[PDB]
């Protein structure tokens, strides 16, 4: 196989879809690529370095809404950015777990600087803007992680007795399982944005 | 060692603090307890069953604010409940990762039924109430997971060059690292609650 960076990342992503993050080993990546391990080591020093790389590439390839359009409202940008982030995390098995614990890579520096600058231009202090942005990121990841781990653990876990369930919980579980979490996610996103908006527009009023 | 359920859970929790969730094996739990594996197997069939159990016990022991006080506002309850959930998740190394993908256990059924009933009593439809509650849970877990995995991965990961950082990102990173994520978390929580409140009070107005 070719072993440029781009090839290795392709094979690692496919492998991730087949095995999830705990099955994503250096030994299995070597087998997928048709090489011995010492050969892989020249290219990929360890699991951490691979995962860091994957975290960036997943967004570089599938996170299309990383920047505000010309004249777009801050509220609209957060909306579009959260939905793009969610789609990119959901594209790969354990995608959100691959993101977790990263911080912006050099390759994302200008992107992430512009996001923060754009909030300050719309009235936010840096710290308030950052808190808004972070809250969107946290909420989005928590929702995707719950969905994805729920899915992967509902194989190991046997049944769920619809018999001794109390009535609202029974109904809540039907609701929750009726889609991919998308509606719950979108409803929450709107709440979060409006909340911010109240905060910003208050200024020094007690609110 | 004694091998009642409570003992096994104690030793598993200590082990979790020492090794994190990926180091929490059946073989190491046997060593900690001074027994052979076949002995442990009689008591604990697999890693999944152990983790499910841990997820419940962590909350049973440290999540004190699971129910509304007498006459407490819905907004106040969500606030107190989110802060209690966060504290309980943060008490153990990888605690939030141990929660992830679970769903309410029989032992929590009445607790979780009362939470949902209490929201419907305050004006929420069941589905709106559930969405609010879920958004709090998701946001809380995302914040705790980012904190905790950031911490555990900032050992494997070498430095972060304060040199070529753009100015707002440099400052945002100083801000973020200034505490445990608590302030960012609390600020976001308030936004989320106010958002809900706008939604509820709108009824059928366009809002
Ligand atoms: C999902 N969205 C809000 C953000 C986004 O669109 C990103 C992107 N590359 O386009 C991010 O890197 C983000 O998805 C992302 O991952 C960010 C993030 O990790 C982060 C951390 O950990 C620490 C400090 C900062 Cl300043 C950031 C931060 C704010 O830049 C966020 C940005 C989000
Ligand atoms: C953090 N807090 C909001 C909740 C809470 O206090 C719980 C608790 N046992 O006291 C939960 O189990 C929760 O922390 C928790 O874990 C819940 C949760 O997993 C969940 C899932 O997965 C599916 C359906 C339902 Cl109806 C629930 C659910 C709403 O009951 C939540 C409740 C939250
Ligand atoms: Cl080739
Ligand atoms: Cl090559
Ligand atoms: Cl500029
Ligand atoms: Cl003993
Ligand atoms: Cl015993
Ligand atoms: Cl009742
Ligand atoms: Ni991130
Ligand atoms: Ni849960």
């Amino acid at each position: 196989s070719r072993l440029n960076r781009e090839s290795v990342i392709d094979a690692a992503l496919e492998l991730l879809n087949e095995t999830g993050i705990d099955g994503l080993t250096t030994r299995k990546l070597a087998q997928k690529l048709g090489i011995e391990q010492p050969t892989l080591y020249w290219h990929v020093k360890n699991k951490r370095a691979l995962l860091d790389a994957l975290a960036v590439e997943i967004l570089a390839r599938h996170h299309d809404y990383s920047l505000p359009a010309a004249g777009e409202s801050w509220q609209s940008f957060l909306r579009n950015n959260a939905m793009s982030f969610r789609r990119a995390l959901l594209r790969y098995r354990d995608g959100a777990k691959v993101h977790l614990g990263t911080r912006p890579d050099e390759k994302q520096y200008d992107t992430v600087e512009t996001q923060l600058r754009f909030m300050t231009e719309n009235g936010f202090s840096l710290r308030d803007g950052l808190y808004a942005i972070s809250a969107v990121s946290h909420f989005t990841l928590g929702a995707v992680l719950e969905q994805q781990e729920h899915t992967a653990a509902l194989t190991d876990r046997p049944a769920a007795p619809d018999e001794n369930l109390p009535p609202l919980l029974r109904e809540a579980l039907q609701i929750m399982d009726s889609d991919d979490g998308e509606q719950a996610f979108l409803h929450g996103l709107e709440s979060l944005i409006r909340g911010f908006e109240v905060q910003l527009t208050a200024l020094l009023q007690i609110v």
